[PDB]
């Protein structure tokens, strides 16, 4: 079964075998007096492992780090950051002192700078403009549009049909808006359109936080975020 907030203590990290080469990562960790799960994504590379978002926080990309090594065994020689909350950067430096070349675009990097969260090293070329899509080894990078924050990523494994929507799609029991405070409401319903148009053929979709599931999370997602909007 896929590992549950309350079965993982803060600190520790899951890996779950989605598909051959495809693993998310689960980890949890305190937000404004709660624990919330999240997920990321590892895809092999070839002989190595591309890592998409960290384990939220340095200690969590640690223990990240060392489950991989212990399960996989195979080096993560890149990341991708989808967006810029901690999340997705918290554990970058981490990341970088273990060898790995961590990307994000350039409005994720500027915005994490902003924040003060850490900023990954390299800018991705290539996805400036709502639908624009490029390789990334074993994976195509997506820019839906703005959604649950301007700059959010969403990551597709062919090989396995795999859609990673991070946080910009939500788990089915999730009715009611998550963190909204970077989001664009307005918009966040076309770029799922944009999502669904460009990947019909995704089997498994995986949502930036808590259980996966199939395309059906991308209506469900749309219709939380547009009552929210009516509220
Ligand atoms: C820090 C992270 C950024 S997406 C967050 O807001 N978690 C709480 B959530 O509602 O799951
Ligand atoms: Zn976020
Ligand atoms: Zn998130």
């Amino acid at each position: 079964e896929y590992p549950t907030v309350s079965e993982i203590p803060v600190g520790e990290v899951r890996l779950y075998q989605i598909a051959d080469g495809v693993w998310s990562h689960i980890a949890t960790q305190s937000f404004d007096g709660a624990v919330y799960p999240s997920n990321g994504l590892i895809v092999r590379d070839g002989d190595e492992l591309l890592l998409i978002d960290t384990a939220w926080g340095a200690k969590n990309t640690a223990a990240l780090l060392a489950e991989i090594e212990k399960q996989i065994g195979l080096p993560v020689t890149r990341a991708v950051s989808t967006h810029f909350h901690d999340d997705r950067v918290g554990g970058v430096d981490v990341l970088r002192a273990a060898g790995v070349a961590t990307y994000a675009s350039p409005s994720t990097r500027r915005l994490a700078e902003v924040e003060g969260n850490e900023i990954p090293t390299h800018s991705l070329e290539g996805l400036s403009s709502s639908g624009d899509a490029v390789r990334f080894g074993p994976v195509e990078l997506f820019y839906p549009g703005a959604a649950h924050s301007t700059d959010n990523l969403v990551v597709y494994v062919p090989s396995a049909s795999v859609l990673y929507g991070g946080c910009a799609i939500y788990e089915l029991s999730r009715t009611s808006a998550g963190n909204v405070a970077d989001a664009d409401l307005a918009e966040w319903p076309t770029s799922i359109e944009r999502i669904q148009q460009h990947y019909p053929e995704a089997q498994f979709v995986i949502p930036g936080h808590g259980l996966p599931g199939g395309l059906d999370l991308l209506k469900h997602t749309t219709n939380v975020v547009k009552a929210h909007t009516n509220r």
